[PDB]
């Protein structure tokens, strides 16, 4: 059961979701979202991936008066995302080891690309994955300016990079659209913490 969003009211320290499976090691993923924010100046963390000895494993943040990144072992891509204008919006990020080469995806479109972001680190395996929520310790150290704000659906991670019309079709809606074989969008998925509340959501519509 994937029709449902998570909403994050308010700016808080405490207010969450944990994802109930944790990542594999992977040499190559893809990270999708449908989200939707009015905060400014930064929507704050979308989610967050801490292992031991690195709480900065895998992150997506907009902090304050600074432009939106994904970190990789707490190493930062600057990304071409402009989301937070009150309307949904799809994000992807594909990522490999293979010299650190990264493309993102914005409403089915790749609109940005680099190199050299955490190259020859494989994602680390067994860590936590929050929703909402920076850490900076393992599955917790919030920081309420860092927090989401905003509504977040058909969060999905795959171990490979997605193609672009495979993009295209999340992005879309297509009755082709996949799911991720790492982390799914499911209500028995997560479990939500603080005031994190869930809604129906039909992307598309
Ligand atoms: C300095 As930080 C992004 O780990 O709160
Ligand atoms: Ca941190
Ligand atoms: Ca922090």
């Amino acid at each position: 059961g994937d029709k449902f969003q998570l909403t994050f009211p308010l700016r808080t320290n405490y207010m969450y979701a944990k994802v109930k499976k944790s990542l594999p090691e992977m040499y190559a993923f893809t990270v999708c979202m449908w989200l939707k924010s009015s905060a400014t100046p930064g929507v704050g963390t979308p989610f967050s991936y801490a292992v031991p000895g690195q709480a900065n494993e895998l992150v997506l943040i907009e902090w304050g008066n600074n432009p939106m990144e994904i970190l990789i072992n707490d190493k930062v891509a600057k990304l071409p995302f402009v989301i937070n204008d009150g309307k949904w919006h799809h994000i992807c990020v594909t990522w490999t080891t293979r010299d650190g080469v990264w493309e993102a995806y914005q409403d089915g479109t790749q609109g940005g690309s680099g190199e050299n972001l955490a190259p020859y680190h494989p994602i680390k395996p067994q860590g936590v994955l929050v929703l909402g929520q920076e850490q900076d310790t393992l599955g917790g150290g919030f920081d309420a300016t860092q927090a989401f704000v905003g509504e977040l659906a058909h969060f999905n991670i795959w171990d490979r990079k997605l193609t672009p019309g495979e993009v295209y079709n999340l992005a879309t809606c297509s009755t082709k659209a996949l799911s991720g074989n790492v982390i799914a969008w499911a209500e028995s998925h997560i479990e939500i913490y603080g005031g994190a509340t869930k809604w129906t959501f039909e992307a598309c519509r």
